[PDB]
């Protein structure tokens, strides 16, 4: 397989719950192991803007998502926001790529300043210190200078700042096709196969 | 009327031609005068990703768009990329708000460094020096540190960096509803009435 | 009316509860709509240093303050610290000016770094990104370099840093007159009429 | 004795003459020697906002203040604004702590940039170069970014930026009690005994 | 006595609970008064990596530690994480030196940015603003650039960054001897007598 | 094999000779080729704080260490401090990972500023310019701001700053177990198998 | 006694050997213990510009200087440039103030960047990390921007930059009186009694 | 002639009046035209530390100095501190080199920030803007970070920062020989012949 075997997927409280669910689905279909993390604000967002009835506590959540995605047993592990015994909490853990999608402006700030106030924030802190991949998917508009300075600092340290800014150049016919654009971008960044977004110009030889 | 009477609307070569067309339509419906500017790369984008057959040269383009939008005569003025005699070229012009939507990473850079290589770039330069409103709508992903540093510098000087990052919290049913989200945000930033995106929490009194 | 119709007034855990109460009273007397926010530490401060018995929960608090100020029904809206459905949480809300008075060093930091950990902090973050007025009233002494760097960054972005530093040049006779000095300054900054602090030198024509 | 035997107390032209007079009184009561310096603008402030009739020239001023405070002969030395032969002008002088209270934004600037235009400004310059204590008590509101950058630079070099921002948590009953709060803070910073502001939590053992 | 009479000792959630316990023991043996603070994550660390059964709540914790160390009554005061009435919360408190040992990357960040979210973080903020001693003992590896920038900013402001990096040059025979090395370093920094680590080269006169 | 086939291991004059010896032993056991470099101060440290009688000159040193570690012939190459003909001196050499363990504050400085005064310093300079892995293991306490600024600059350029700060969370029973903690961290950073430090939380599925 | 009991006095290769000799003499007369360090370039300077025939090696040098100054036995300790076992090499040593007089531009640079290439440079590095006094006495003219940036960085960290720039305001009659001016300044900075330079304005009471 | 025909020589209020007088004498002996400027504080310094009885007003001062130096008529022009009609006030003047000797910390600051408060300060401002030579001769000790940052900024812009720091390597026998060292350095910097300080190593061919 190309790309990482294990991905820490954190969802935080920005608009765009559909991006996180769709990415979790694609990762499951590519037979990757997923350590799933979700913030209390992200649970509110998912309730407000989708019809997914996600259980509150980690054990019921893991059952639910395993079903929702057609996953194998043990494929999705769910960890709570203060579970410091979970792999993402420590750099001595086995190597994982991490994606925060969506990434709230609050979580962006926490990762930029090193706040480490919960498992999501600490797991990003660990990714940076161990130089493991870290992809942040913000959804906000306008971006203030506070937002931008946080993104610049993280990008300069090697995090990939991938905003939820879909392109329109693959004939999108629905909301799902825009969601897939961004998910494909994330998958390309991780080095994981995807077939939702073609390789640009791959058949063009000259002109 | 609340908001500016005249808006310079520049389209540049990022994905998202639909955002620029829809904004031009809303501005026409709110009876504003629009100075329309379009880059050569943006004409290619519009050809690639829409079915709008926009004429190449300014006089035919102005006729075309006046028709496309149901505009009054003289309501849309179109200026070419080297027309230094057009109002946006000089700070001695009458006051306009300016929006670059979509805003390519190339145009972002040119405005940040002050390159002024064509009328779009000079008009932004003039907006900044006269402290008139300037809203930039980038569409790119990932954003590199070069992109981010250009956005931060412009935001620190008072430009509004409004990425084409639609939210999902008003029950979007189509691509058009995501386009409208971003257009509504732009209109709110200019202070121009819109009824596509409700005012958040306006009916919530307590809890 | 001159000045904003709606003001988000946040109280946070610095000394100076009287400044926040007096400002809320003046805003009510000028017929403005107030979105009132209060932190858990600020509730402790108000208990420690005043005799106002403010109810704990938002609905009882709103009744209490409506009475305390002689307000009209609906004039004061109170929102809890995690009520992400309230208007100040989103930039899609209708435009409000925001004042944080008093502003703790913790809240100053959170706004400077973009932490957005509760509604007060997120509402400031939204004010900055939408370029709506934001006035911060710190009360601390000494100010360390951490405090000062947070204030400088926010002032450079356009926040008004208005410390609770009353002047003595209008013959103050009581603690209430010093409180009124600072409140008048805040009201002048918002553009809202006040008659507690005269206009300096308004009758002086020459010398 | 704890704290310095000699204090250079400079008064400059910000509101808050009462803070400077009260501090001079407390220092005299603690049997310290005071080198008293006062700017021409501060003399105007004292005339405008108090009823103290301070003589203009140094010899008469020294007599006046010696009386006003109940000081011993020689306890208060007064030096004029161009008296380069006075101890505070040179780093070869005996060690003194310096307090500028109130500290105008002009004097803040002069000390930050090293202007040394009069004895007050040079004495601060000497304090910094000899690493002797320097406490600045500004009274201004709002603080601009110019003010804040001057304060940050001085704080980073080890000056104590102590704004005239009294707290309300010791049951203040009058203007005099707010003045005493700030004076007590200054005295605590110098390490000089005071009994106006109790030691916080000194009797609290647990909870 | 040389060194401070009162030390605020805060334990936070990094590996190295033994360093904090041993320092508390040495401070008790040198007859100092200790204000003991402990974070919720540090309680988890102590449970995971030692056999000390520390009670959860402050009153039982104070009894426990008084016993564990052979302390006098009142010698160890324990304060909870939201006890804003305890001495370390305010700069008006009596002077204490503060040591955070171990110091988590989260607590490092909070002190660097001024977050003040709990008593530990506020007490450090107060130490810096009052220019009282502040010693931070991080335990992490690798240190990222976020960690390092937080440490540099605090060191530039006068905090002592003392990582839990024991030396091997005093013939260490056990884990306890490495723990004692770091504790001795902390005690030397505070100016408090210790006899675990000899004075280097004290008997060497020439060569 | 996972990880690099060749490692340049440099020892410099900080406390912690045991870390460098143990790492050299683990690298030999994993069948890697090691280019061993040692400074004159590090030879003094090893004499002072261990019982290893390391020969002075490179040929005798190579024989000695080959024996000490059970290495194959040619597995350990030793190069002197001015041997500019050795592979690590030039970027045209075959690719190696480099570890400086322990890393003195002097060697840290030299690498940060680019001094290149001996083979160790030049080999690090070459690692950075060719973007090959570079891991620095400092042992010092306190770290001054000079130390920290040197570490930050190198970390920002992609060096891994891994201080000799062992954790206590794998039940350490001896000095050797603390040494192994840090060595395991270094091996994890290089991507080389180790079984001294388990993978955190690897068996934890939920909670 | 006021001031430190032990002073590390380092001489380095700038013009002004007489300043270093005279300071060593005054320190001996004030009964302080001196750890004397001298660079190879400073030995050349002393040969070139004085008639002091200083022995080359430390044991003979210590005898020589003990005689030259009228010191007690053991009062002057001399350490060679690579004697890492001497007290100044380690922060675990007993506390000393350090003066580098004269301070070459090379030694200034080494201390600023943390090079630690010999005992003088390491002893300064240790002074900074332990926050012990460090006074640098450069003699160079012009100062380039490289010199100035090195001095600024060290001054910002708390080193005292005291150039060999004598004043003329105490009626100097000879070269010795100019040398004494600078030596007195150094002694004042250390807090050690001296009677060569009077206290400025000490008898001036008013004007 | 080598070097400039006209030199603006400004004296300001630092110790070292003898340097300025001696330079004026050497410039007269080399037949240069001198525009002489002197501050009010420098007149006080000259009264305090020399026996030169310099007349107060410019016309009498010019007569006096013409005599003191053996100058030709018109060779020394003296201009008062507010004489904006004198050549140094404007960049349209004929080209002159400027030397401020001695240069007070106040004048250093004024030139660094561009204050231009009197003819000396404006003449330096003009030198910098026209890129004419500007040499500043400070006399202060210690130099604070404020001093150093002012010197660094001016040196980075091309001013020569030449402190009054004489060397001892040309067998100085008196105060006059130290004064001549610095004057020779200034003359070398201007490119004007001098024979007080030999050319170093001019007769050394090898070793
Ligand atoms: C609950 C809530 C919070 C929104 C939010 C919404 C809700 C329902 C929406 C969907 C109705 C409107 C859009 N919101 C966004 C948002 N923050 C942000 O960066 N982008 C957003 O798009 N916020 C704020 C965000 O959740 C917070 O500031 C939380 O403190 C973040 O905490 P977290 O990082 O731990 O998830
Ligand atoms: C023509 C072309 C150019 C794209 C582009 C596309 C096409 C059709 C798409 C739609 C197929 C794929 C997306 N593209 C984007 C893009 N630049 C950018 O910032 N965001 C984009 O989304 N570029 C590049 C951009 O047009 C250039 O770098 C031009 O030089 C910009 O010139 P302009 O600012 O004057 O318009
Ligand atoms: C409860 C409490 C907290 C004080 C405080 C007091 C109390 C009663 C006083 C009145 C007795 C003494 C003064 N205090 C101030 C203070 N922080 C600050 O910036 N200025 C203050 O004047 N603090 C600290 C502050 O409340 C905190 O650090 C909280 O974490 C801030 O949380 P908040 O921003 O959410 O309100
Ligand atoms: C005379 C005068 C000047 C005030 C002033 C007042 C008066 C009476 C008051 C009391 C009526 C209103 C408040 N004022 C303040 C003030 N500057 C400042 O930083 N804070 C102030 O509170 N200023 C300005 C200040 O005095 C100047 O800018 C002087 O140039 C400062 O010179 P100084 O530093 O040498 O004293
Ligand atoms: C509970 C827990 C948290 C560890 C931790 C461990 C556990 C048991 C160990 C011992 C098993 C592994 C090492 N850990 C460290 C750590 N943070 C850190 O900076 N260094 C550490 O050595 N963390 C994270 C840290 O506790 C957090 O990010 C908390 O949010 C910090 O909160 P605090 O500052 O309020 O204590
Ligand atoms: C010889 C010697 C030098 C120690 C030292 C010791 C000795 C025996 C010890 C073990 C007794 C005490 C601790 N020391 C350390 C140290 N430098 C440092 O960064 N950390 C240290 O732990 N130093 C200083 C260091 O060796 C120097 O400054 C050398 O110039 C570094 O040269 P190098 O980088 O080429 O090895
Ligand atoms: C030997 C030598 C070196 C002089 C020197 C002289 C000699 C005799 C003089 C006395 C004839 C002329 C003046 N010199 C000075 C000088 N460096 C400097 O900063 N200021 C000086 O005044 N240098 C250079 C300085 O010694 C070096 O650059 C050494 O490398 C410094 O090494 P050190 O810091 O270890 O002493
Ligand atoms: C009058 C006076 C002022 C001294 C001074 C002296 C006197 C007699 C001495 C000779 C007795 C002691 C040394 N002093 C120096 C000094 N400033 C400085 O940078 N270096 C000095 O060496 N000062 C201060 C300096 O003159 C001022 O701060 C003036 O405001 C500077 O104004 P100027 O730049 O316009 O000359």
């Amino acid at each position: 397989m190309s790309g990482p075997e294990r991905i820490t997927l954190a969802m935080t409280g920005a608009s765009g719950a559909q991006y996180g669910l769709r990415l979790l689905d694609c990762l499951v279909q590519e037979e990757r192991e997923v350590h799933f993390l979700i913030s209390k604000a992200a649970q509110l967002v998912m309730a407000t803007e989708t019809d997914v009835a996600l259980p509150a506590k980690p054990q019921a959540m893991q059952a639910f998502l395993t079903e929702y995605c057609g996953a194998a047993a043990g494929q999705i592990r769910v960890f709570g926001q203060n579970d410091w015994m979970a792999p993402p909490a420590s750099g001595s853990s086995a190597p994982n790529a991490m994606v925060i999608c969506p990434c709230s402006t609050g979580t962006l700030s926490a990762v930029a300043t090193g706040a480490c106030n919960n498992l999501i924030e600490r797991a990003a802190d660990v990714a940076l210190k161990e130089r493991r991949p870290l992809v942040l998917v913000p959804r906000e508009a306008p971006f203030s200078s506070i937002h931008l300075e946080n993104m610049l600092k993280l990008s300069n340290l090697g995090a990939v700042i991938l905003p939820a800014a879909p392109g329109f150049y693959h004939q999108p016919q629905s909301v799902e096709d825009l969601v897939d654009f961004v998910v494909a971008r994330i998958l390309n960044t991780l080095g994981i196969p995807q077939d939702m977004l073609p390789r640009w110009g791959e058949q063009h030889l000259v002109s």
